[PDB]
């Protein structure tokens, strides 16, 4: 709870660090994406450092539920299942694809089964990748980084970028070449477990993302 993190001077964060962009390891070699954003706001507002523990995304509440981490910040859905073991915050995130194309044409898919035919530009291991990948008459070409992928598109290279969907509105609104052609796509939210009796915590915590 509060004072066991405050009195070890560090709020311990559990994730998996395979789910760009909320967690994934830069070609340094660190840990960032926007959970590890949210990590690190709370921790700032609690006044301690932040660390971050990776691990397989199926050890995260056994970690919990052991005190190994304080909280999961890690991509994790809210679900009936996981609140019989540990409670969650009010969503942190509003998770969504959007599907991103040259404006200068008619072409304006809503849905992944409009790209198939088509040639549709990723980020590796994104969910926009995991996503249209499953449509095995889709081409996708993948990429390290968003910017090459939209990169990509604007050459006409390919015929659409996937990207979560606020990334995607803040490109296409530097990009005026670009436009997005659907409404939110694999929606879902995201929260932060905490433990159960940690209610000091979690009254913390919700308390941030409504100051947000």
């Amino acid at each position: 709870a509060i004072d066991e993190i405050k009195s070890r001077g560090y709020l311990l964060v559990g994730l998996s660090a395979d789910f760009p962009p909320f967690e994934f390891v830069d070609e340094n070699g660190n840990i960032v994406g926007f959970d590890v954003d949210l990590a690190k706001e709370i921790a700032r507002r609690l006044g301690v450092e932040l660390k971050i523990v990776d691990m397989t995304f199926d050890g995260l509440i056994p970690s919990l539920l052991t005190k190994k981490i304080d909280v999961i910040i890690s991509g994790m859905t809210i679900t009936e299942e996981r609140k019989k073991v540990v409670a969650f915050s009010d969503p942190y995130f509003d998770a969504g694809q959007v599907i991103v194309v040259r404006k200068d044409s008619d072409f304006r898919p809503k849905t992944y089964e409009d790209l198939v035919g088509k040639t549709v530009a990723v980020q590796i291991g994104t969910t926009g990748d995991i996503e249209v990948s499953k449509y095995d008459g889709i081409k996708v070409v993948r990429f390290d980084k968003f910017t090459d992928a939209f990169l990509e598109l604007k050459r006409g290279r390919a015929d659409a970028v996937v990207l979560d969907s606020a990334t995607a509105r803040a490109f296409v609104a530097k990009n005026p070449d670009l436009v997005i052609s659907s409404g939110v796509l694999s929606s879902e939210q995201y929260g932060i477990a905490v433990r159960k009796e940690d209610t000091d915590l979690l009254e913390f915590i919700n308390s941030v993302l409504r100051e947000l």
